[PDB]
């Protein structure tokens, strides 16, 4: 009569997952921002866990769980989970890789176009009461807006989102380069893109750089005071991937000195983001969104139902065979 | 030793046009917003005129000119000039149709994506100090953001910009319809688009309506209290064409009642636009830009040099034969 | 009780048109290749005519009709009808411009790919018993086959078919140029194509030239011994437009001397075409189809029903107001 | 003073590879179709081997080599090499995956269009002396030609070539499905394609099926008398992948009975192919090419130089670390 316990760590709404898990698991929520906010009953008894990106799990946090057997990220990125240590401790880790691919690529194009066309900043200026009566004033208030055709878009990481962004960028006349040191040669040919070997070549040729790679152990602060100086003078930066990829200290100074003309960020080193705190406090030409590139109503529901199904499959079947999107089979023992 | 006079009516900067017209015409500027601000010497002697969109010329204004022989719009739209009366009075009228086609389509896609992805509004909320720490809060602050694939984009006017917008929209998964009662049948087939016969059919099937037609004598307030009720509940409206095409009274009420979920406007019935005056004072979910969809540095220079060349051709050669973009040959006599 | 007479001049099958015209017109067929094969009753009484491309109507032929009031081409091209003289004689002339736009563009791409990839010729060689056992033999038998990406496709005439061909060619990595002296500037920008001013520039830069213009009074033998020498050495020629556009004498010699590497022709100066007669008797590297680029079952039915509707509209209503695709309103009096 | 020996097994031309390998290896050729035609000196001393697709290497053949340390396929497919046994015997096996991706996709589109548009068959009929004078005769001779827009293209294997084919097919109005049981979910979203789970679903919904998968131990005769009956009545089949994927016995009967309207094959169960021998002797509506989809001059040179570089890297450096495209690291010991 006793069912396994499944806990939603960093959230409270479990409505979407309930119809899928009802006869399979007891569902609880912790609304927790850190391991320190999880009830002892969860740490002791929880067999499965559902979590988003707002809580981090180190080996230290993972060891506090005594019965945990699977974690499912309701989302694609899993940089916030110590994946190797989880596998060592016998804990499967899964993600939901496909629900928000095109939502995120559309948000990226929106940010790219917002930098080239300055629509967001032009809207601000009108809210700020700027009067734009003459053509000379239009040119002034829209100064910096640029023609897109012929510009070079450099994509770092050509996966699901990177490929979706590349196909969209081609429609606006962008010349699309990409740097992805983990793909085998020939993907540039299938999609009709130009590829480059080193990050430096990408940054050297790109008028606008957009990040679409996972945050892993080898690319923290991939954009830093060193690689920032490799970018074109007056280039754009876009990041809907992970804030850990950008040294905001170096970015702030680049915006202030004009080396980088503008930047659009949906993710940040420390989230939630605030224009009043952080290295970007006073950085100019800065567009930011609160980690919402992923969100649509259909994407939210899609990933939550898929996450719930993965939980069911883990409880009902055999780990890790029954799992569709386990990302640490190599480490599981 | 005496050269013809050419006047820049609603502007002062003539730097781009000077090298082209130096040995051909004396160049003056009026920096005028209305006919009432033009020096008598210009009205009497001016043989050619260069103007943008910030001044209107009625038959009354046109009759005040005694020597005028050609007007050149530095831009594509010429709804601000009485074209038939100008032809009656023997005044050629030309435009520059191609300089900003893709700048304007890129601005349109930026506004479309800004409505579907709410990037602009999400940026505002962060400037307003909203804290978005949890996923529930992300869903809340980004409420309304929608998946684009499967959505129907309805294009009113499938000319230079409309076609550029259609090709771009297809890359995001839009289903593209268009209504253009002046094209012959078969253009929908060449570009792989679906066409509809009546404005009502366009509005009935479209999740997002975007205007790309000229403002002519038959489509003032094309969007009005009658046709607004023909649009889908919760649809988007985009207008980078002409503000005269939209009854802002009807639009404001539709935004307030939620019939229209959001609207992005680069043009307005009365320009310059102000969020503090007009029928849109208090309208919600409203994005606006100060008639800047056209602007890039390369587009501004391109159209100004082309405009200057048209002036040269008029003075040097025969009107209207030597003109490349005269838009009123039928009326000229 | 007496209905108007409508005659299918160069055909016999009227099944598709009958349900549309039953209560409107008496339908007869002539199965005629020339005016000399039309029954006197048709010449005297026929009020409307339906015809394809296999019969020509000069002023001489048109004058033999005494009651004719409208001709409808079941197809887009109407170069086989003296359009000006028909208008002089009070005879409306209409076409069906849209039924086969994409069928014809698909046939064109098939011919283009058949030249670059030599699939057709490679199939012939296998029917001829050629044994291709080694790689050296594959290279030999497929000699001439070329990589498409980077190649320049030059389009002459950027209308319905030309635009459909341009969009398809871009997907294969072609660089697309076009020459069309009748379009206003700005269409190259909407579709993201490069335009050229003179036929010579088109031929000078193109690795493969494809014809998509109407045959009019100013472009007979557009490709001739003079303009053929303006083409790139070893270029391809494709013609699914009209055979009258190409001087086959000049073409034959160019194929024989290797100046042109290969040619694909769906239309010819004299049709039907035969590899045993004509200036192309012995021309090498020649692919030909019997004027079938237009044909699909859905296209044949679509244009025949549309043609029948145009006939109905002419009889039932007022000429030329009620006509949707009259191509000689300027001449009708 | 003694260099390693490198042998071109199934070819004689080594000109492209010589400048790259001169100071690294002694180069010989065998022009051999089977292991039985290789000189004893090669079998004993050869340290490296270059081969195409015209010779097969079983464990039996591999064991005859005494010094062989690396095999390099000048091409992407390596189904003709026992890869597991080669790794067991300590023999690295590499391929060249990218040189002909777009050549092969262009050949595939040529075959697809040749079936839908019947250009090849229409050319044959003209060579056979068929006279096509009337429209009724055009419809007759081109019977079977079909409109492409709305048709469903089913891709089996969505790798380098499959993706290139998908993007091209979208430009013609195809609805593109694909079946690839080895990809993780989310690739359909990045490229805007519809995916299906089982081969049966692919065949059930597709008007035209095209094969783009490797020939492996689990898909020999993937198209067989069982799966052929799962295809749509009157569907098309295209195969530029591997002939071993199709049971030609089942295919022949399907063409004869009309279940399959037509088939285009660049590869065959037994190559070289002959219309006079094999299960396809008398099959109708059959287009064939002699395994030439890969060939362009630039592709041939590109893959041969890359192959030579891989050989150099193997001799000069450490196996398998220094290899860029080793396809059997898992088996090498
Ligand atoms: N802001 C948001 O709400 C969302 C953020 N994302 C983020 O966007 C990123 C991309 O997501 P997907 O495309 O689904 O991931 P994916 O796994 O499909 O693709 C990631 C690609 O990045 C490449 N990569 C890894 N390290 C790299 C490096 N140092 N340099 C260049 N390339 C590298 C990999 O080879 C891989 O191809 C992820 O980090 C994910 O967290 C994704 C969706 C929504
Ligand atoms: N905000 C800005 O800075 C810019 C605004 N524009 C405006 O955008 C509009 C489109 O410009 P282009 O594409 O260059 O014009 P265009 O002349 O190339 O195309 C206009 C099309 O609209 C169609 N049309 C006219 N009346 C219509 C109606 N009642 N319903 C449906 N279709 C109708 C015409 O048939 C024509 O095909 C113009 O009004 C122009 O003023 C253009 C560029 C920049
Ligand atoms: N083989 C077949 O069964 C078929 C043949 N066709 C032919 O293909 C041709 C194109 O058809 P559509 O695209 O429907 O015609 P369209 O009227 O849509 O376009 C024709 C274009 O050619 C341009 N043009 C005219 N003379 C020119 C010259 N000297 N140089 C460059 N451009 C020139 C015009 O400006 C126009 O834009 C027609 O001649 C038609 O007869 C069309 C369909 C099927
Ligand atoms: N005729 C010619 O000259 C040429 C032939 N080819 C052939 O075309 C085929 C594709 O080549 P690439 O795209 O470079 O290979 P690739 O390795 O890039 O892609 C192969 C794809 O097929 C999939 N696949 C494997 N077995 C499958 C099955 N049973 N059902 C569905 N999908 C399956 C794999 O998941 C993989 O994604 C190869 O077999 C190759 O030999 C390639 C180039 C030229
Ligand atoms: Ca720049
Ligand atoms: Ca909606
Ligand atoms: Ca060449
Ligand atoms: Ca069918």
């Amino acid at each position: 009569s006793h069912m396994p316990l499944v806990a939603l760590l960093d959230g409270r709404d479990c409505t979407v997952e309930m119809p899928i898990l009802k006869d399979v698991a007891t569902v609880a929520f912790c609304d927790a921002q850190s391991t320190q906010e999880i009830h002892e009953k969860v740490l002791n008894e929880a067999v499965g866990a559902l979590m988003y990106h707002t809580i981090t799990l180190t080996r230290e946090d993972l060891e506090k769980f005594k019965a945990l057997r699977i974690i499912v990220r309701i989302g694609s990125g899993f940089d916030n989970i110590d994946i190797k240590s989880a596998g060592d401790l016998g804990i499967a880790v899964c993600n939901v890789p496909a629900a928000s691919v095109e939502e995120t690529a559309d948000s990226t194009l929106c940010h790219i176009l917002n930098l080239y066309r300055r629509a967001t900043w032009l809207h601000q200026a009108l809210r700020e009461g700027t009067r734009v009566q003459s053509v000379e004033q239009i040119r002034e208030v829209a100064s910096g807006a640029a023609r897109i055709r012929g510009e070079t878009l450099g994509i770092i990481g050509l996966g699901r989102v990177g490929q979706a962004v590349a196909l969209r960028a081609k429609a606006f006349g962008f010349n699309v380069l990409f740097y992805d040191p983990y793909l085998s040669d020939g993907v540039e040919r299938a999609l009709g893109l130009q590829r480059v070997s080193t990050l430096q070549d990408l940054l050297f040729h790109s008028d606008c750089v957009t990040l679409h790679c996972g945050l892993n152990e080898h690319n923290h602060h991939l954009i830093n005071d060193f690689t920032v100086k490799q970018m074109r003078q007056g280039a754009f930066l876009v990041n809907t991937a992970r804030g850990g990829l950008v040294d905001e200290k170096a970015l702030a100074q680049a915006l202030k000195e004009g080396r980088i003309r503008g930047a659009a960020l949906d993710v940040h080193e420390s989230e939630p983001f605030s224009f009043s705190q952080g290295p970007l406090k006073d950085a100019p030409n800065l567009i930011c969104t609160p980690h919402a590139a992923w969100y649509s109503e259909q994407a939210s529901i899609e990933m939550r139902e898929e996450a719930a199904r993965e939980i069911r499959r883990a409880i009902t079947g055999r780990i890790p065979d029954s799992l569709k999107n386990c990302v640490n089979k190599d480490h599981l023992t």
